[PDB]
């Protein structure tokens, strides 16, 4: 079993705990608390950039976001059949990433930059994302983003549409295909069971997390 | 078939990486060079950017946008991305790190006033202690002279991309690790990496305030 080291809350861990649930491998996670649990990992050696995430697998100490998530994707079969597809799947979902960003930073934004940031997302969301992945689907109009199949790119699209959701519901309204994407995917029987009270999905995170996380962090 | 071909403005920016990695494996290219909001425009309404933006690069059929997407396409294509999934990643640890501290230099010129002699002092701080430790201690764990598998890889390249940079703010910096020192003249002597240094090739200039100036017009910022 992959044993997750981070705090309890979303930051930049949950879209690892969401593509393992997706592809059905059980995990644990291990939680720090306090400050004194991540020097603990740093002076035992166990974090390369001396950061979290890391995520125990295969007997490496694998840190780095985007490290963990494209060998989990690569191992289980969910980044493309070869590196054109791959091509694709990396262009969407660093597009992904990127809104991603906004989303997650947006509570450690200053006071005063809160409202101008917030309304700067909808409109990027609005005009830029949103018609992005919609004319991806409209392309060929198939199912998934990629070959046909299920990928990383659904399972990370989807995810944010839920974050989307959570800011305006309005939002996804005038992308049909986006909608229905959200549903079927939805519904498969792994994302399903993760998307159901009582699994390791996180929630967001409010102002004690917050705090939590700069007492840990040390920002 | 055909050359690949860049779009960005002329300077290092986002994609100057691409760069460093298609002539660091032979690899020839054109280049557009965008030089106006109006150029930027056009490529918008020509259909040529998946999100509005650049880097965009042209090869084998594609309209790829995002420097991860286009780098790691390039990597894989010309043998630079490990020989699997586990060597896969060791690179992407590494590289993820090198572009953590790529992005701090990077946007350092778009800083308050105020806060450049902060995040200066921090950036320094960072690499002393944080960043050049960490790739001096891979380099000492196995005493060999490529980062990953004993064989050239994206890693090198990247890593020693960034010695340069850490070198025009500060050269003081990497003088106390004689393996990341020993690995920078190493790769700079590959004959492809030796070629990509010399005067005249597409190698760009450090960004100065008159071209942080033409980023402003044209990204609009
Ligand atoms: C609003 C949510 C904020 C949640 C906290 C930030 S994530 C914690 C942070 N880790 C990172 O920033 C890792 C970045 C790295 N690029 C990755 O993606 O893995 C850290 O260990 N920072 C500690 C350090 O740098 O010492
Ligand atoms: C200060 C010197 C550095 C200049 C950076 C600007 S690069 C231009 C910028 N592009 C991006 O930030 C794309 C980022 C993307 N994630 C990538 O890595 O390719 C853009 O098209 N901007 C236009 C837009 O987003 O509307």
């Amino acid at each position: 079993k992959p044993k997750l080291h981070y705090f309890n809350a979303r930051g930049r861990m949950e879209s690892t705990r969401a593509l393992l649930a997706a592809a059905g491998v059980e995990f644990e996670e291990k939680f720090i608390k306090s400050a004194e649990d991540l020097d603990k990992l740093r002076n035992d050696g166990y974090l390369m950039f001396q950061q979290v995430p890391m995520v125990e697998i295969d007997g490496m100490k694998l840190v780095q976001t985007r490290a963990i998530l494209n060998y989990i994707a690569s191992k289980y079969n969910l980044y493309g059949k070869d590196i054109k597809e791959r091509a694709l799947i990396d262009m969407y979902i660093e597009g992904i990433a990127d809104l991603g960003e906004m989303i997650l930073l947006l509570p450690v934004c200053p006071p005063e930059e809160k409202d101008a940031k917030l309304a700067l997302i909808k409109e990027k969301i609005k005009n830029r994302y949103f018609p992005a992945f919609e004319k991806v689907l409209k392309s060929h109009g198939q199912d998934y983003l990629v070959g046909n199949k299920l990928s990383r790119a659904d399972i990370h699209l989807v995810e944010l549409l839920y974050y989307v959701e959570e800011l305006d519901s309005s939002l996804i309204s005038s992308f049909p295909l986006l909608k229905a994407l959200k549903t079927r995917i939805s519904n498969l029987p792994t994302v399903k069971k993760f998307l159901q009270p009582g699994s390791p999905r996180k929630p967001p995170m409010d102002e004690k997390s917050l705090e939590e996380a700069r007492k840990i962090f040390r920002f």
